[PDB]
DNA sequence: TCAAAACGTCAGCGGACGTTTTGA
DNA sequence: TCAAAACGTCCGCTGACGTTTTGA
């Protein structure tokens, strides 16, 4: 479990409330046994010529990885143990997207119990709706609705 | 001036790396002596729903101002002399907009003896399209080779 | 003749989802 | 039946300019 150096810290907590974007998905699937797949994704962008900052924040962070899409490239960390250990740290500094994480940390302690009662995976599905309803949600489809027909 | 603390400085040059623009500008404006006015601008952006922010920001801050232009809000700092203080404290921290912070510290610095002389005045409208170039720009349209070919006349 | 505010514009995004696959 | 990766893509901006006016 590494443990940040503080100055990086509330560099980062600042990057994260400016560029920061905290994601969950309930994603249709039909090789889970509630026929959706929970998702969390830490992201940032930065236009392609400018992604040597992106790599080196994969250096700074120590997890996570790149992708290129076109004219723009991500940052992304999606492993849940790393994920929670980042944001457990950042949480406290966060001033704009700290609900986001507060809610991401909350679904990932629980969703060892998500995963056996279909009656907790859905309280944990309005979590993730808090989350979406907190970002600048445009395309969102899948919800837990979605989840609550379905699961009938 | 304002000393702000490091741990405030640490913050807001993560957030200035990710989210804020430092903007130079040449305006062609016929009342000035040299045809044109040297504008500098510190700018970020938030949804209007999450004004708050940049509201709470001037505070902090303690200088600028924020414009709603309706889906959108800009915290605004234009002031050169809040400017300088501000950005002088705040360059030893970026790590991504720290070369167009430095060109402007440099900009203000000789502003007092780029109204004295044509030619410093056109030397310092070139470290303005260095800022432009190192920002994502696309629809700029005076330059210093603009403010050369006004000052031949 | 300046510093500063006031306000107009708009196209390449990019924040925030989506679907499907890999590899246990 | 999972975690993560890999990749697709929309739409409301919004970064970075522009012009013009205000007040000393």
């Amino acid at each position: 479990n590494t443990k940040y150096n503080k100055e990086f810290l509330l560099y980062l907590a600042g990057f994260v409330d400016g560029d920061g974007s905290i994601i969950a998905q309930i994603k249709p699937n039909q090789s889970y046994k509630f026929k959706h797949q929970l998702s969390l994704t830490f992201q940032v962008t930065q236009k392609t010529q400018r992604r040597w900052f992106l790599d080196k924040l994969v250096d700074e962070i120590g997890v996570g990885y790149v992708r290129d899409r076109g004219s723009v490239s991500n940052y992304i960390l999606s492993e849940i143990k790393p994920l929670h250990n980042f944001l457990t740290q950042l949480q406290p500094f966060l001033k704009l997207k700290q609900k986001q994480a507060n809610l991401v940390l909350k679904i990932i302690e629980q969703l060892p119990s998500a995963k056996e009662s279909p009656d907790k995976f859905l309280e944990v599905c309005t979590w993730v709706d808090q989350i979406a309803a907190l970002n600048d949600s445009k395309t969102r489809k899948t919800t837990s609705e979605t989840v609550r027909a379905v699961l009938d």
